[PDB]
Protein backbone atom coordinates (compact mmCIF):
# COMPACT_ATOMS: atom_id res chain seq x y z
CA UNK A 1 0.00 0.00 0.00
CA UNK A 2 1.08 3.59 -0.56
CA UNK A 3 0.03 6.70 1.35
CA UNK A 4 -0.13 10.04 -0.45
CA UNK A 5 -0.67 13.46 1.12
CA UNK A 6 -1.09 17.00 -0.15
CA UNK A 7 -0.90 19.47 2.73
CA UNK A 8 -2.16 23.02 2.24
CA UNK A 9 -3.09 25.92 4.51
CA UNK A 10 -6.56 24.81 5.55
CA UNK A 11 -6.13 21.04 5.32
CA UNK A 12 -4.15 17.92 4.44
CA UNK A 13 -5.69 15.58 1.86
CA UNK A 14 -4.57 11.91 2.10
CA UNK A 15 -5.16 8.99 -0.27
CA UNK A 16 -4.34 5.32 0.33
CA UNK A 17 -3.64 3.33 -2.84
CA UNK A 18 -3.24 -0.45 -2.88
CA UNK A 19 -2.94 -2.60 -6.00
CA UNK A 20 -3.71 0.58 -7.98
CA UNK A 21 -7.03 1.11 -6.16
CA UNK A 22 -8.08 3.95 -3.85
CA UNK A 23 -8.98 2.36 -0.53
CA UNK A 24 -8.92 5.46 1.65
CA UNK A 25 -9.40 9.21 1.36
CA UNK A 26 -8.82 11.31 4.45
CA UNK A 27 -8.80 14.95 5.48
CA UNK A 28 -6.72 16.18 8.42
CA UNK A 29 -5.62 19.64 9.52
CA UNK A 30 -2.85 21.27 7.48
CA UNK A 31 0.61 20.11 8.53
CA UNK A 32 3.04 22.96 7.79
CA UNK A 33 6.29 22.52 9.80
CA UNK A 34 6.73 26.31 10.10
CA UNK A 35 3.48 26.60 12.07
CA UNK A 36 3.55 23.45 14.22
CA UNK A 37 6.15 21.48 16.18
CA UNK A 38 6.90 17.77 15.43
CA UNK A 39 5.03 16.83 18.63
CA UNK A 40 1.89 18.63 17.40
CA UNK A 41 2.11 17.00 13.97
CA UNK A 42 2.59 13.52 15.48
CA UNK A 43 -0.41 14.05 17.81
CA UNK A 44 -2.54 15.23 14.87
CA UNK A 45 -1.64 12.09 12.92
CA UNK A 46 -2.49 9.90 15.92
CA UNK A 47 -5.79 11.69 16.55
CA UNK A 48 -7.22 12.06 13.06
CA UNK A 49 -5.22 10.05 10.49
CA UNK A 50 -4.60 6.64 12.13
CA UNK A 51 -8.35 6.03 12.86
CA UNK A 52 -9.06 6.05 9.11
CA UNK A 53 -6.09 3.88 8.08
CA UNK A 54 -6.39 0.08 7.79
CA UNK A 55 -2.76 -0.45 8.77
CA UNK A 56 0.26 1.33 10.24
CA UNK A 57 2.28 -0.35 7.50
CA UNK A 58 3.03 1.26 4.14
CA UNK A 59 5.40 0.39 1.29
CA UNK A 60 5.75 4.09 0.42
CA UNK A 61 4.74 7.47 1.82
CA UNK A 62 4.71 10.55 -0.39
CA UNK A 63 4.02 13.65 1.71
CA UNK A 64 3.76 16.93 -0.19
CA UNK A 65 3.16 20.09 1.79
CA UNK A 66 3.56 23.84 1.98
CA UNK A 67 6.64 24.70 4.02
CA UNK A 68 8.36 21.33 3.46
CA UNK A 69 11.58 22.85 2.12
CA UNK A 70 14.97 21.04 2.47
CA UNK A 71 15.51 22.58 5.94
CA UNK A 72 12.27 21.04 7.24
CA UNK A 73 12.18 17.76 5.28
CA UNK A 74 14.12 15.73 7.96
CA UNK A 75 11.78 16.93 10.73
CA UNK A 76 8.58 15.95 8.89
CA UNK A 77 10.07 12.62 7.78
CA UNK A 78 10.99 11.67 11.35
CA UNK A 79 7.39 12.32 12.42
CA UNK A 80 6.09 10.11 9.59
CA UNK A 81 8.72 7.47 10.44
CA UNK A 82 7.63 7.45 14.10
CA UNK A 83 3.91 7.11 13.33
CA UNK A 84 3.92 4.63 10.42
CA UNK A 85 5.92 1.49 9.58
CA UNK A 86 7.27 2.28 6.11
CA UNK A 87 9.14 -0.55 4.41
CA UNK A 88 10.73 1.33 1.50
CA UNK A 89 10.49 5.08 1.06
CA UNK A 90 9.27 8.23 2.75
CA UNK A 91 9.28 11.13 0.30
CA UNK A 92 8.75 14.57 1.79
CA UNK A 93 8.56 17.55 -0.60
CA UNK A 94 6.50 20.65 -1.36
CA UNK A 95 2.85 21.01 -2.37
CA UNK A 96 4.28 22.66 -5.50
CA UNK A 97 5.88 19.34 -6.58
CA UNK A 98 2.62 17.50 -5.83
CA UNK A 99 0.84 19.86 -8.25
CA UNK A 100 3.61 19.32 -10.84
CA UNK A 101 3.49 15.51 -10.73
CA UNK A 102 -0.32 15.66 -10.71
CA UNK A 103 -0.55 17.91 -13.76
CA UNK A 104 2.57 17.23 -15.89
CA UNK A 105 3.56 13.70 -14.88
CA UNK A 106 7.02 13.10 -16.33
CA UNK A 107 7.00 15.93 -18.89
CA UNK A 108 7.91 19.64 -18.37
CA UNK A 109 5.50 22.51 -17.78
CA UNK A 110 4.81 25.68 -15.87
CA UNK A 111 2.85 24.71 -12.76
CA UNK A 112 0.91 27.10 -10.51
CA UNK A 113 -1.06 26.71 -7.28
CA UNK A 114 -4.07 28.97 -6.71
CA UNK A 115 -5.65 28.11 -3.36
CA UNK A 116 -5.54 29.93 0.00
CA UNK A 117 -2.07 30.99 -1.14
CA UNK A 118 -0.57 30.96 -4.61
CA UNK A 119 2.71 29.76 -6.07
CA UNK A 120 4.38 29.20 -9.44
CA UNK A 121 7.31 27.20 -10.75
CA UNK A 122 8.86 25.51 -13.76
CA UNK A 123 8.94 21.72 -13.52
CA UNK A 124 11.48 20.00 -15.77
CA UNK A 125 9.63 16.66 -15.66
CA UNK A 126 11.47 15.34 -12.61
CA UNK A 127 11.74 18.25 -10.16
CA UNK A 128 11.08 21.96 -9.72
CA UNK A 129 13.94 23.67 -11.61
CA UNK A 130 12.83 27.27 -10.93
CA UNK A 131 10.21 29.08 -8.87
CA UNK A 132 8.88 32.53 -7.99
CA UNK A 133 8.73 32.91 -4.20
CA UNK A 134 5.05 33.72 -3.46
CA UNK A 135 5.81 36.08 -0.50
CA UNK A 136 2.46 35.58 1.28
CA UNK A 137 -0.90 37.36 1.34
CA UNK A 138 0.41 40.83 2.29
CA UNK A 139 3.42 41.17 -0.06
CA UNK A 140 2.42 38.77 -2.83
CA UNK A 141 0.35 35.61 -3.37
CA UNK A 142 -1.35 37.30 -6.35
CA UNK A 143 -4.54 35.52 -7.46
CA UNK A 144 -4.78 33.58 -4.17
CA UNK A 145 -7.96 33.14 -2.12
CA UNK A 146 -6.53 35.25 0.71
CA UNK A 147 -5.54 38.00 -1.73
CA UNK A 148 -8.95 37.94 -3.45
CA UNK A 149 -10.44 38.33 0.05
CA UNK A 150 -8.00 41.14 0.87
CA UNK A 151 -8.93 43.00 -2.34
CA UNK A 152 -12.69 42.41 -1.93
CA UNK A 153 -12.81 43.66 1.66
CA UNK A 154 -10.68 46.74 0.87
CA UNK A 155 -12.94 47.69 -2.08
CA UNK A 156 -16.18 46.94 -0.19
CA UNK A 157 -15.45 48.95 2.97
CA UNK A 158 -13.88 51.74 0.89
CA UNK A 159 -17.21 52.23 -0.93
CA UNK A 160 -15.65 51.32 -4.31
CA UNK A 161 -18.29 48.72 -5.18
CA UNK A 162 -21.41 50.54 -3.98
CA UNK A 163 -23.73 49.89 -1.04
CA UNK A 164 -25.48 46.78 -2.34
CA UNK A 165 -22.47 44.43 -2.43
CA UNK A 166 -21.00 45.91 0.77
CA UNK A 167 -24.20 45.39 2.77
CA UNK A 168 -24.87 41.99 1.19
CA UNK A 169 -21.34 40.90 2.20
CA UNK A 170 -21.46 42.16 5.79
CA UNK A 171 -24.92 40.62 6.32
CA UNK A 172 -24.01 37.30 4.67
CA UNK A 173 -20.94 36.69 6.88
CA UNK A 174 -22.43 38.60 9.86
CA UNK A 175 -19.38 40.86 9.95
CA UNK A 176 -18.94 44.51 10.90
CA UNK A 177 -15.94 46.69 9.83
CA UNK A 178 -14.60 46.47 13.42
CA UNK A 179 -14.89 42.64 13.38
CA UNK A 180 -13.04 42.58 10.05
CA UNK A 181 -10.15 44.80 11.27
CA UNK A 182 -9.84 42.64 14.40
CA UNK A 183 -9.77 39.42 12.35
CA UNK A 184 -7.30 40.75 9.80
CA UNK A 185 -4.77 42.49 12.09
CA UNK A 186 -5.09 40.94 15.54
CA UNK A 187 -6.32 37.34 15.17
CA UNK A 188 -4.40 34.17 14.04
CA UNK A 189 -4.28 33.12 10.36
CA UNK A 190 -5.78 36.26 8.69
CA UNK A 191 -4.96 34.59 5.35
CA UNK A 192 -7.46 31.83 6.20
CA UNK A 193 -10.13 34.30 7.26
CA UNK A 194 -9.69 36.24 4.01
CA UNK A 195 -9.72 33.12 1.79
CA UNK A 196 -12.86 31.91 3.60
CA UNK A 197 -14.82 35.05 2.72
CA UNK A 198 -13.53 34.99 -0.87
CA UNK A 199 -16.32 32.66 -2.19
CA UNK A 200 -18.55 35.76 -2.19
CA UNK A 201 -16.75 36.60 -5.46
CA UNK A 202 -17.80 33.33 -7.17
CA UNK A 203 -21.35 33.77 -5.85
CA UNK A 204 -21.51 37.30 -7.28
CA UNK A 205 -19.34 36.82 -10.36
CA UNK A 206 -21.87 38.29 -12.81
CA UNK A 207 -21.54 41.78 -11.25
CA UNK A 208 -18.99 44.02 -13.09
CA UNK A 209 -17.01 45.07 -10.00
CA UNK A 210 -16.74 41.40 -8.96
CA UNK A 211 -15.66 40.14 -12.38
CA UNK A 212 -13.10 42.98 -12.66
CA UNK A 213 -11.56 42.39 -9.23
CA UNK A 214 -11.01 38.68 -10.07
CA UNK A 215 -9.86 39.24 -13.67
CA UNK A 216 -7.41 41.97 -12.59
CA UNK A 217 -6.14 39.82 -9.70
CA UNK A 218 -5.54 36.89 -12.09
CA UNK A 219 -3.81 39.09 -14.68
CA UNK A 220 -1.56 40.30 -11.85
CA UNK A 221 -0.66 36.74 -10.80
CA UNK A 222 0.10 35.90 -14.44
CA UNK A 223 2.23 38.99 -15.27
CA UNK A 224 4.12 38.98 -11.97
CA UNK A 225 4.64 35.22 -11.55
CA UNK A 226 4.00 32.98 -14.59
CA UNK A 227 5.57 35.36 -17.12
CA UNK A 228 8.93 34.95 -15.34
CA UNK A 229 9.00 31.48 -16.91
CA UNK A 230 9.25 30.56 -20.60
CA UNK A 231 5.47 30.74 -21.04
CA UNK A 232 5.60 30.86 -24.86
CA UNK A 233 7.34 27.46 -24.87
CA UNK A 234 5.35 25.65 -22.17
CA UNK A 235 1.71 25.20 -21.10
CA UNK A 236 0.86 26.74 -17.73
CA UNK A 237 -1.08 24.37 -15.42
CA UNK A 238 -3.28 25.45 -12.49
CA UNK A 239 -4.23 23.46 -9.37
CA UNK A 240 -6.31 24.67 -6.44
CA UNK A 241 -9.80 25.74 -5.36
CA UNK A 242 -9.38 29.20 -6.89
CA UNK A 243 -8.14 27.88 -10.25
CA UNK A 244 -11.26 25.70 -10.38
CA UNK A 245 -13.91 28.04 -8.92
CA UNK A 246 -12.86 30.92 -11.17
CA UNK A 247 -11.87 28.75 -14.16
CA UNK A 248 -13.57 30.87 -16.87
CA UNK A 249 -11.94 34.05 -15.54
CA UNK A 250 -8.52 32.40 -15.29
CA UNK A 251 -8.90 31.41 -18.96
CA UNK A 252 -9.92 34.97 -19.79
CA UNK A 253 -6.85 36.23 -17.90
CA UNK A 254 -4.59 33.77 -19.72
CA UNK A 255 -5.93 34.74 -23.16
CA UNK A 256 -5.46 38.44 -22.35
CA UNK A 257 -1.83 37.90 -21.31
CA UNK A 258 -0.79 35.33 -23.95
CA UNK A 259 -0.44 32.38 -21.52
CA UNK A 260 -1.27 28.88 -22.79
CA UNK A 261 -3.19 26.93 -20.13
CA UNK A 262 -2.87 23.17 -19.68
CA UNK A 263 -4.56 21.41 -16.73
CA UNK A 264 -7.00 23.37 -14.56
CA UNK A 265 -8.10 21.17 -11.62
CA UNK A 266 -9.43 21.60 -8.08
CA UNK A 267 -6.67 19.67 -6.30
CA UNK A 268 -3.61 17.47 -7.16
CA UNK A 269 -5.01 14.24 -5.73
CA UNK A 270 -6.58 13.00 -8.98
CA UNK A 271 -3.31 13.58 -10.84
CA UNK A 272 -1.20 11.88 -8.14
CA UNK A 273 -3.42 8.79 -8.18
CA UNK A 274 -2.83 8.51 -11.94
CA UNK A 275 0.85 9.24 -11.30
CA UNK A 276 1.25 6.39 -8.79
CA UNK A 277 -0.85 3.65 -10.39
CA UNK A 278 0.24 4.20 -14.00
CA UNK B 1 1.36 78.23 28.95
CA UNK B 2 -0.45 75.89 26.56
CA UNK B 3 0.61 72.31 25.78
CA UNK B 4 0.01 70.92 22.28
CA UNK B 5 0.56 67.31 21.23
CA UNK B 6 0.25 65.36 18.00
CA UNK B 7 0.45 61.60 18.63
CA UNK B 8 1.21 59.25 15.72
CA UNK B 9 2.44 55.68 15.29
CA UNK B 10 6.19 56.39 15.56
CA UNK B 11 6.07 59.28 18.08
CA UNK B 12 4.17 62.02 19.90
CA UNK B 13 5.34 65.55 19.05
CA UNK B 14 4.81 68.06 21.90
CA UNK B 15 5.09 71.86 21.91
CA UNK B 16 4.99 74.23 24.88
CA UNK B 17 3.61 77.67 23.94
CA UNK B 18 4.09 80.57 26.36
CA UNK B 19 2.18 83.73 25.40
CA UNK B 20 2.49 82.78 21.71
CA UNK B 21 6.18 81.83 21.88
CA UNK B 22 7.35 78.23 21.48
CA UNK B 23 9.32 77.62 24.68
CA UNK B 24 9.54 73.80 24.62
CA UNK B 25 9.76 71.09 21.95
CA UNK B 26 9.59 67.41 22.87
CA UNK B 27 9.33 63.95 21.34
CA UNK B 28 8.00 60.92 23.18
CA UNK B 29 6.74 57.52 22.00
CA UNK B 30 3.35 57.40 20.30
CA UNK B 31 0.40 57.26 22.69
CA UNK B 32 -2.43 55.48 20.89
CA UNK B 33 -4.94 54.36 23.61
CA UNK B 34 -5.76 51.27 21.53
CA UNK B 35 -2.16 50.07 21.82
CA UNK B 36 -1.35 50.87 25.44
CA UNK B 37 -3.14 50.89 28.80
CA UNK B 38 -3.82 54.17 30.72
CA UNK B 39 -1.21 52.99 33.23
CA UNK B 40 1.38 52.42 30.46
CA UNK B 41 0.54 55.85 29.03
CA UNK B 42 0.88 57.55 32.43
CA UNK B 43 4.27 55.90 33.06
CA UNK B 44 5.52 56.87 29.59
CA UNK B 45 4.59 60.50 30.36
CA UNK B 46 6.32 60.47 33.76
CA UNK B 47 9.41 58.80 32.29
CA UNK B 48 9.82 60.85 29.10
CA UNK B 49 7.62 63.98 29.06
CA UNK B 50 7.77 65.33 32.62
CA UNK B 51 11.63 65.47 32.84
CA UNK B 52 11.69 67.56 29.63
CA UNK B 53 9.27 70.12 31.14
CA UNK B 54 10.37 72.71 33.67
CA UNK B 55 6.72 73.00 34.72
CA UNK B 56 3.62 70.78 34.64
CA UNK B 57 1.29 73.78 35.11
CA UNK B 58 -0.70 74.61 31.96
CA UNK B 59 -3.60 76.94 31.19
CA UNK B 60 -4.76 74.60 28.40
CA UNK B 61 -3.77 71.24 26.94
CA UNK B 62 -4.75 70.20 23.42
CA UNK B 63 -3.84 66.56 22.77
CA UNK B 64 -4.38 65.13 19.29
CA UNK B 65 -3.64 61.49 18.60
CA UNK B 66 -4.50 58.44 16.51
CA UNK B 67 -6.92 56.22 18.44
CA UNK B 68 -8.43 59.17 20.31
CA UNK B 69 -12.01 58.35 19.29
CA UNK B 70 -14.84 59.72 21.55
CA UNK B 71 -14.81 56.48 23.59
CA UNK B 72 -11.12 57.01 24.41
CA UNK B 73 -11.32 60.78 24.95
CA UNK B 74 -11.95 60.59 28.76
CA UNK B 75 -9.45 57.74 29.22
CA UNK B 76 -6.72 59.91 27.68
CA UNK B 77 -7.93 63.11 29.37
CA UNK B 78 -7.75 61.43 32.81
CA UNK B 79 -4.23 60.20 32.09
CA UNK B 80 -3.18 63.80 31.29
CA UNK B 81 -5.15 65.26 34.23
CA UNK B 82 -3.20 62.89 36.51
CA UNK B 83 0.21 64.01 35.20
CA UNK B 84 -0.48 67.68 34.36
CA UNK B 85 -1.85 70.60 36.40
CA UNK B 86 -4.33 72.26 34.00
CA UNK B 87 -6.50 75.31 34.69
CA UNK B 88 -8.92 75.43 31.73
CA UNK B 89 -9.65 72.65 29.26
CA UNK B 90 -8.00 69.37 28.48
CA UNK B 91 -9.10 68.78 24.89
CA UNK B 92 -8.44 65.31 23.48
CA UNK B 93 -9.17 64.62 19.82
CA UNK B 94 -7.84 62.75 16.78
CA UNK B 95 -4.65 63.49 14.82
CA UNK B 96 -7.08 64.09 11.95
CA UNK B 97 -8.39 67.17 13.78
CA UNK B 98 -4.84 68.38 14.47
CA UNK B 99 -4.07 68.20 10.73
CA UNK B 100 -7.37 69.97 9.95
CA UNK B 101 -6.87 72.86 12.42
CA UNK B 102 -3.24 73.14 11.25
CA UNK B 103 -4.02 73.37 7.55
CA UNK B 104 -7.54 74.83 7.45
CA UNK B 105 -7.98 76.91 10.62
CA UNK B 106 -11.68 77.87 10.74
CA UNK B 107 -12.33 77.19 7.04
CA UNK B 108 -13.65 73.95 5.43
CA UNK B 109 -11.38 71.63 3.46
CA UNK B 110 -10.42 68.07 2.60
CA UNK B 111 -7.70 67.02 5.05
CA UNK B 112 -5.31 64.09 4.55
CA UNK B 113 -2.62 62.48 6.67
CA UNK B 114 0.17 60.58 4.98
CA UNK B 115 2.72 59.12 7.36
CA UNK B 116 3.17 55.57 8.63
CA UNK B 117 -0.56 55.35 7.96
CA UNK B 118 -2.85 57.49 5.81
CA UNK B 119 -6.29 58.97 6.40
CA UNK B 120 -8.67 61.43 4.75
CA UNK B 121 -11.60 63.49 5.94
CA UNK B 122 -13.77 66.50 5.28
CA UNK B 123 -13.36 69.24 7.89
CA UNK B 124 -16.24 71.74 8.08
CA UNK B 125 -14.13 74.42 9.77
CA UNK B 126 -15.03 73.33 13.33
CA UNK B 127 -14.88 69.52 13.21
CA UNK B 128 -14.46 66.43 11.02
CA UNK B 129 -17.82 65.97 9.33
CA UNK B 130 -16.94 62.90 7.25
CA UNK B 131 -14.06 60.39 7.09
CA UNK B 132 -12.85 57.48 4.96
CA UNK B 133 -11.86 54.66 7.34
CA UNK B 134 -8.24 53.93 6.23
CA UNK B 135 -8.40 50.16 6.99
CA UNK B 136 -4.69 49.52 7.89
CA UNK B 137 -1.60 48.55 5.86
CA UNK B 138 -3.07 45.25 4.59
CA UNK B 139 -6.53 46.35 3.43
CA UNK B 140 -5.96 50.01 2.64
CA UNK B 141 -3.97 52.98 3.96
CA UNK B 142 -3.13 53.84 0.35
CA UNK B 143 0.02 55.95 -0.19
CA UNK B 144 1.15 55.50 3.44
CA UNK B 145 4.72 54.69 4.47
CA UNK B 146 3.66 51.15 5.39
CA UNK B 147 1.95 50.51 2.05
CA UNK B 148 4.81 52.11 0.10
CA UNK B 149 7.14 49.68 1.92
CA UNK B 150 4.82 46.72 1.19
CA UNK B 151 4.71 47.67 -2.51
CA UNK B 152 8.48 48.11 -2.65
CA UNK B 153 9.33 44.79 -1.00
CA UNK B 154 6.86 42.81 -3.13
CA UNK B 155 8.23 44.43 -6.30
CA UNK B 156 11.88 43.97 -5.34
CA UNK B 157 11.64 40.34 -4.21
CA UNK B 158 9.44 39.44 -7.18
CA UNK B 159 12.16 40.71 -9.56
CA UNK B 160 9.91 43.50 -10.83
CA UNK B 161 12.59 46.21 -10.48
CA UNK B 162 15.78 44.37 -11.50
CA UNK B 163 18.63 42.81 -9.50
CA UNK B 164 20.59 46.05 -8.88
CA UNK B 165 17.91 47.78 -6.76
CA UNK B 166 17.02 44.45 -5.12
CA UNK B 167 20.63 43.90 -4.02
CA UNK B 168 21.09 47.56 -3.05
CA UNK B 169 18.03 47.28 -0.75
CA UNK B 170 18.93 43.98 0.99
CA UNK B 171 22.50 45.26 1.44
CA UNK B 172 21.48 48.69 2.79
CA UNK B 173 19.02 47.29 5.35
CA UNK B 174 21.01 44.12 6.14
CA UNK B 175 17.99 42.05 5.08
CA UNK B 176 17.36 38.69 3.42
CA UNK B 177 13.96 37.40 2.12
CA UNK B 178 13.42 34.89 4.95
CA UNK B 179 14.16 37.71 7.43
CA UNK B 180 11.67 40.05 5.72
CA UNK B 181 9.00 37.31 5.73
CA UNK B 182 9.57 36.88 9.49
CA UNK B 183 9.23 40.62 10.18
CA UNK B 184 6.17 41.04 7.97
CA UNK B 185 4.11 37.99 9.03
CA UNK B 186 5.38 36.78 12.41
CA UNK B 187 6.69 39.83 14.32
CA UNK B 188 5.06 42.85 16.07
CA UNK B 189 4.38 46.15 14.27
CA UNK B 190 5.05 44.98 10.65
CA UNK B 191 3.62 48.31 9.42
CA UNK B 192 6.41 50.17 11.26
CA UNK B 193 9.04 47.87 9.78
CA UNK B 194 7.54 48.51 6.33
CA UNK B 195 7.40 52.29 6.86
CA UNK B 196 10.98 52.21 8.15
CA UNK B 197 12.32 50.79 4.87
CA UNK B 198 10.12 53.01 2.68
CA UNK B 199 12.79 55.84 2.63
CA UNK B 200 14.62 53.72 0.03
CA UNK B 201 12.03 55.14 -2.38
CA UNK B 202 12.91 58.79 -1.66
CA UNK B 203 16.60 57.83 -1.91
CA UNK B 204 16.13 56.24 -5.36
CA UNK B 205 13.27 58.38 -6.64
CA UNK B 206 15.29 59.08 -9.83
CA UNK B 207 14.79 55.41 -10.77
CA UNK B 208 11.78 55.16 -13.16
CA UNK B 209 10.26 52.12 -11.44
CA UNK B 210 10.56 53.73 -7.99
CA UNK B 211 9.01 56.97 -9.27
CA UNK B 212 6.20 54.91 -10.83
CA UNK B 213 5.53 52.85 -7.70
CA UNK B 214 5.11 56.08 -5.71
CA UNK B 215 2.95 57.87 -8.32
CA UNK B 216 0.58 54.91 -8.66
CA UNK B 217 0.40 54.46 -4.86
CA UNK B 218 -0.55 58.13 -4.51
CA UNK B 219 -3.09 58.03 -7.36
CA UNK B 220 -4.63 55.03 -5.62
CA UNK B 221 -4.88 57.06 -2.40
CA UNK B 222 -6.54 60.00 -4.17
CA UNK B 223 -8.99 57.94 -6.28
CA UNK B 224 -9.97 55.66 -3.39
CA UNK B 225 -10.09 58.21 -0.52
CA UNK B 226 -9.98 61.91 -1.41
CA UNK B 227 -12.43 61.64 -4.32
CA UNK B 228 -15.26 60.45 -2.04
CA UNK B 229 -15.45 64.08 -0.88
CA UNK B 230 -16.39 67.24 -2.81
CA UNK B 231 -12.92 67.45 -4.33
CA UNK B 232 -13.97 69.68 -7.25
CA UNK B 233 -14.90 72.40 -4.71
CA UNK B 234 -12.50 72.00 -1.77
CA UNK B 235 -8.71 71.99 -1.54
CA UNK B 236 -7.06 68.80 -0.25
CA UNK B 237 -4.44 69.49 2.42
CA UNK B 238 -1.76 66.90 3.13
CA UNK B 239 0.10 66.47 6.42
CA UNK B 240 2.83 63.93 7.09
CA UNK B 241 6.35 62.66 6.42
CA UNK B 242 5.17 60.93 3.23
CA UNK B 243 3.29 64.01 2.00
CA UNK B 244 6.48 65.98 2.67
CA UNK B 245 9.23 63.68 1.35
CA UNK B 246 7.29 62.90 -1.86
CA UNK B 247 5.60 66.31 -2.29
CA UNK B 248 6.47 66.58 -6.01
CA UNK B 249 4.98 63.18 -6.81
CA UNK B 250 1.91 63.96 -4.71
CA UNK B 251 1.54 67.19 -6.71
CA UNK B 252 1.96 65.09 -9.88
CA UNK B 253 -0.64 62.56 -8.66
CA UNK B 254 -3.07 65.38 -7.80
CA UNK B 255 -2.71 67.03 -11.22
CA UNK B 256 -3.37 63.64 -12.85
CA UNK B 257 -6.59 62.96 -10.89
CA UNK B 258 -8.05 66.49 -10.75
CA UNK B 259 -7.39 67.20 -7.05
CA UNK B 260 -6.56 70.82 -6.15
CA UNK B 261 -3.90 70.73 -3.42
CA UNK B 262 -3.64 73.09 -0.46
CA UNK B 263 -1.12 72.90 2.39
CA UNK B 264 1.59 70.26 2.07
CA UNK B 265 3.59 70.12 5.33
CA UNK B 266 5.80 67.64 7.21
CA UNK B 267 3.70 67.86 10.39
CA UNK B 268 0.86 69.95 11.96
CA UNK B 269 2.84 71.63 14.77
CA UNK B 270 3.67 74.78 12.76
CA UNK B 271 -0.03 75.06 11.85
CA UNK B 272 -1.29 74.40 15.41
CA UNK B 273 1.02 77.12 16.75
CA UNK B 274 -0.51 79.62 14.32
CA UNK B 275 -3.98 78.32 15.15
CA UNK B 276 -3.53 78.90 18.90
CA UNK B 277 -1.64 82.16 18.49
CA UNK B 278 -3.98 83.88 16.02
CA UNK B 279 -7.19 82.39 14.57
CA UNK B 280 -8.23 80.57 17.77
CA UNK B 281 -6.42 82.67 20.39
CA UNK B 282 -8.33 82.73 23.68
CA UNK B 283 -8.89 86.43 24.43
Amino acid sequence: MILIADSGSTKTHWNVLDQGRVIGEIFTKGMNPFFQTPEEMGREIERTLLPQLNSNRFCEVHFFGAGCIPEKVPVVRNVLKGCLDVSSLIEVDTDMLAAAKASCGRSPGIVCIMGTGSNSCFYDGEKIAANVSPLGFILGDEGSGAVLGKLLIGDLLKNQMGEELKEKFLRQYELTPANIIERVYRQPFPNRFLAGISPFLAENIEHPAIHSLVLNAFKSFLTRNVMQFDYTRYKAHFIGSVAYYYKDILEEAAAATGIRTGTIVRNPMEGLRTYYST
